[PDB]
RNA sequence: AAAA
């Protein structure tokens, strides 16, 4: 690259001077100036084609003279950034100078230059202040003209994607502005622990202007910036991912044993989905998902399928940690001798081979673990919970392999009888060996149910949980406790209704429980079910929790990262990993 | 594998069934026995085989540091899922221990117990 | 009143709590551990203030007759009402006494319990719960003896505990019966526990502030103040 | 508004 960048008005001759700044000379320079006569581009000229191998050009502002109204300015400003996005080098920073020129236009260049990056902004004077070709000869000749440097300067990493997004503008008018930079900077401070919230401590390091871009309130245009994010989610079940479409006839077809399998049925459909306008009760949900799971998932080769497109699923949504709830007693029968214990097993050969070949190509890769679902009074005798209980337990001692089993799930029909205050005694034994527990409270259960779950059964994360703020103390235990929740925004919108759910007057009280400080966490339940995966589930809540902000989004991200059932050194891993995967991208997606 | 070959060539074999034991160490890292609680709970789900597990040893030290009075909790799920239970009465089994075994933990084999005619 | 004499003056003040020792005397009144709780769960009442009740210490000889395995009646209510619960497992702390008072007792933070090193199950257990462990660096080196004091090769498990990401806290116990403040108490460490780091240090004020028994608007306050000042004496010191 |  290796570019001059320079204002030049009533007096020319400072390209020349600009030009001498390193000991080498340059490869190309290109001036701005305004649109007054006063200016000559014929000296210039008659100093540059006499090196044909350096382009210069020059480009003027129509309509601008003096500059001495704020709209002048302002317009002086739309042209002078957007010819310094043209005229930005693909790879490399340009230099810059801006000695020439009134206060207004070099205040103006330095503020793009800092802006847009710069690679070194200089000044050039000299005592004499030379007019003539050979004034300014003699003086660096002799050494007279002085060259200042105030410091190196990095810019922003990626502010380009303007230059993409917005045409060359070559024909231009008091109409078309791009306020873009002007409303940031307004709404940095127009509206006190948010300061302090500031996760992955490398977003310290980021460029001022990223960090404000990041407190701005969170838009449904963020679309490319969430996706690219590394996400964890922590509420995913396993079957129901291929519900329905392309994914749930491949998974059908990749079956061992095809004809038992039953492709007749298909699930009813809900208009307006994934943003239904009509509440959907809980029986009704998990009935959308009877295509897949139980019913499919008992051949060896449907569960392989729909493990793989899992996990491609995840990796293609940039979800670099996942723990998928998956109750492989659903997907057992004696009679091709295919207990619990295999399917288990069968699940995590297939998710650390996946991992394993991803890793080894030095690929994006997500590492996924496992939470045994304990369903109580599901079939018929209890024994079942007490099963799937020493199944999980029998599962941790595997030890060795990339992914395992971490904690269990829970679920309680309604109250009482399968709330948290009956098997304790079954889980003494899980919290001995060091299994986490996971609660599915959130079918509108009264608060003493969640407190038996927070503290009858050590529960370390909530299953949605969304009627906190009627119990106060519920809140108080939750978040002294360090206990985090797991909300699915989709899920619950859906199940529940928040606005701007049609007839409906509640709101989503994330945003609540992340200002109280609740170590809150965005999943996505079922991913076929709801329709969403984790990046629009984290989109949807610049609808159901309006004002929320970037700062919310990767708060919720190292909730996520705290809550999550791993080991202090692998965490450690995990957050640096995600610390610089976080840094890279925010320095590399606030370019649109 | 060796009930089978045995069978193959039809000759006399030995069919075998497996006990897993419920070690007392006291010497920390009690989860042992749960651990082994929950190993023979899911290996009797295995179905098919010969050789099955049937149940479980209540090994150990008979002492009263770690008696049959403390683990009917543990027990429970155990007795839920079908698995027999077998203790060991080998040393210093008072009559109350060997009485909180029978009936809170279920026993229905008792390891030695050589002294129950001193109790009628 | 000192609090906020300090804070009108605006100077530098040391925002104090209070933890009702539930202690116990067996010579009689057994009823001493009960009136301690209710005064404790009455004294959060006060609502007002800037020093609150903010929890109870498990003080007192920790002998096995006296075990965590008993109180969970007792402490069912202050965990309702809201009150943090701090174990004193000093002495003679067995893996099962410290399991029962985290999950029975619903400890939030430990006191001491040096021999975790030994039991690996309840060190997971610690870890992954994020409970605190209060280990007063002069008071163990005193009582429990450790390196370098003489005829002693028991290594110190500060730096250890610190590696496998146990929230610890260096604390003073008694800053008169040790003779130490807080400084010098943070200070022996560079002998006590060999191969420890500033950022070390930095870690231990970090985890002290973590498992302190406040709110968490409170604790981002703090945290925020903590981080500045840090800062700020970081740079004084590398300037000078 | 001390290279307009
Ligand atoms: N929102 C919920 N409420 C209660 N139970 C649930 C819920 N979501 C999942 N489950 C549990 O998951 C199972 C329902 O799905 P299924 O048995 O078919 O297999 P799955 O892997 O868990 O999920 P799916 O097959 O729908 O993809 C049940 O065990 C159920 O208890
Ligand atoms: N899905 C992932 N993709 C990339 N890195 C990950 C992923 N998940 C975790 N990591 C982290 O990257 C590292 C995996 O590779 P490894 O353990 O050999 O260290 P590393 O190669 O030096 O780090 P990196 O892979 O980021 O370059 C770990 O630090 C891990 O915590
Ligand atoms: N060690 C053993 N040897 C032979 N038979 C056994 C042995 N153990 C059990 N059996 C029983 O004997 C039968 C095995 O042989 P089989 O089923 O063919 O009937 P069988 O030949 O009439 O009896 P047997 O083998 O005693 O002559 C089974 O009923 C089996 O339960
Ligand atoms: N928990 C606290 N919250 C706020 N300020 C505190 C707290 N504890 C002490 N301070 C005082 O605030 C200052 C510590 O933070 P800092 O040095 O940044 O000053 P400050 O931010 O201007 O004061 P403040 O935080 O009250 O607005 C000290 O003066 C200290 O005495
Ligand atoms: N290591 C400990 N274990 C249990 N309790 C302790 C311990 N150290 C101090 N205490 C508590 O301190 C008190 C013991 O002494 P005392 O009752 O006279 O009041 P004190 O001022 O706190 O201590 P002292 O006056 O003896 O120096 C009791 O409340 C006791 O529970
Ligand atoms: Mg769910
Ligand atoms: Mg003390």
């Amino acid at each position: 690259s290796r570019v001059l960048l320079c204002s030049a008005g009533h007096s020319s001759m400072v390209v020349p001077e600009a030009f001498h700044a390193v000991p080498e000379g340059f490869e190309e320079v290109h001036v701005f100036t305004t649109d007054s006569e006063k200016f000559n581009p014929v000296v210039l000229n008659d100093f540059f084609h006499s090196l044909p191998n350096v382009r210069f050009s020059i480009t003027k502002c129509h309509g601008l003279a003096d500059i001495l109204n704020e709209r002048d300015f302002e317009f002086y400003q739309e042209m002078l950034w957007q010819w310094y996005l043209t005229k930005m080098p693909d790879n490399e920073l340009p230099y810059v100078c801006l000695s020439g020129g009134i206060k207004s236009m070099s205040a103006s260049l330095q503020k793009a230059a800092t802006l847009f990056g710069a690679q070194s902004v200089f000044h050039v004077l000299a005592d004499n202040n030379p007019r003539n070709i050979e004034e300014m000869f003699d003086a660096l000749q002799k050494g007279q003209i002085h060259f200042i440097e105030m410091g190196y300067e990095p810019g922003w990493a990626a502010l380009r994607r303007l230059k993409k997004i917005l045409p060359i503008n070559e024909g231009c008018s008091r109409d078309n502005f791009k306020p873009l930079i002007s409303k940031s900077i307004e709404e940095i401070l127009s509206n006190t622990g948010k300061s302090n919230q500031l996760p992955f401590p490398s977003l310290a390091i980021l460029p001022p202007i990223a960090q404000q871009w990041l407190q701005l309130p969170l838009s449904a245009n963020d679309g490319a910036w969430i996706q690219n994010l590394p996400k964890v989610d922590l509420h995913c079940h396993l079957g129901g991912f291929a519900t329905s479409g392309s994914l749930l006839d491949q998974v059908r077809g990749a079956a061992s044993e095809p004809d038992l399998i039953d492709r007749t049925f298909s699930p009813q459909e809900i208009a307006g989905w994934p943003r239904s306008h009509k509440s959907i009760s809980l029986d009704k949900y998990m009935e959308l998902g009877n295509a897949n799971g139980s019913k499919l998932l008992k051949d060896k080769g449907c569960l392989i399928r729909q493990v793989e497109l899992l996990y491609q699923s995840l990796v293609n949504d940039n979800v670099a940690y996942a723990e998928i709830r998956c109750s492989p007693n659903n997907y057992a029968d004696k009679n091709k001798n295919r207990s619990a214990w295999v399917v288990l097993q069968d699940i995590n050969d297939t998710f650390t081979r996946l991992i394993t070949e991803a890793k080894q190509k030095n690929q994006f890769y997500c590492h996924v673990n496992l939470l045994v679902i304990a369903s109580r009074k599901f079939s018929g005798d209890l024994s079942d919970i007490s099963k799937h209980l020493a199944l999980a337990i029998t599962a941790m001692q595997q030890g060795e392999g990339v992914c395992r089993i971490v904690g269990v799930d829970l679920a309680g029909f309604e109250n009482k009888e399968t709330r948290a205050s009956y098997y304790e005694h079954d889980f003494k034994a899980v919290h001995r060996c060091g299994l986490a527990v996971t609660a599915h409270a959130g079918e509108n259960d009264d608060p003493e149910g969640i407190w038996q779950a927070v503290y009858s059964l050590h529960a370390r994360r909530l299953g949605h949980a969304l009627n906190l703020l009627e119990a106060p103390d519920l809140m108080r235990t939750v978040i002294e406790r360090k206990i985090g929740v797991e909300m699915c925004p989709y899920a619950n919108y859906q199940i529940k209704g928040f606005a701007p759910m049609p007839n409906f007057s509640a709101l989503y009280p994330l945003k609540k429980y992340l200002e109280a400080g609740i170590l809150v966490s965005v999943n996505t339940d079922n991913i076929g079910i709801s329709g969403a995966n984790l990046s629009e589930n984290l989109l949807i809540l610049a609808d159901l929790c309006p004002g929320i902000s970037r700062m919310d989004v990767l708060t919720i991200i190292r909730n996520s990262i705290e809550t999550a059932f791993i080991s202090h050194d692998f965490r450690m891993e995990l957050l640096k990993f995600f610390d610089r995967k976080i840094y890279d991208v925010c320095l590399i997606s606030i370019k649109n």
